[PDB]
């Protein structure tokens, strides 16, 4: 599955984003918690390459690698947005 | 197949090297031009992920994408060491 990154979170000294993202279909939403080296930011599209190896907008190069994931609640979110920061 | 960098060879504008490698056994020596955001060093390791698509010092989030080979000659070095800068 390829995820549409609907919200981004930061990360004040990591490479790490928690980022909440739904499938194309919308059925499904996650959040993520997320390290790469490039930016990803609301908009983008992730899609899978390998084991919680993702690319970024289909460009092999700019990879992602989830770290962690559950669904989404509303509180969840900040919950997460909590250990982010 | 790992590759050891055996010998790198720079762009002035491009995010592409060429490079010497060989396998570990170093049976076969080829020459890659690849592209990737990260720099890859001579004594770094580049490790299969998917087709084409390597990693540096197996760290997944720094790829590398071959954009060709051949198999090493010392003149194919400098004819690519050419094309290269």
């Amino acid at each position: 599955m390829e995820w549409l990154v609907k919200k981004s979170c930061c990360n004040k000294q990591d490479n790490r984003h928690v980022l909440m993202l739904c499938d194309a279909g919308g059925a499904i939403k996650m959040i993520a918690e997320v390290k790469s080296d490039f930016a990803v930011k609301v908009g983008d599209l992730l899609s899978p390459l390998q084991n919680a190896l993702y690319c970024i907008n289909r460009e092999k190069l700019h990879t992602v690698k989830v770290l962690s994931a559950s669904s989404y609640s509303p509180d969840e979110w900040e919950r997460q947005c909590k250990v982010a920061g």
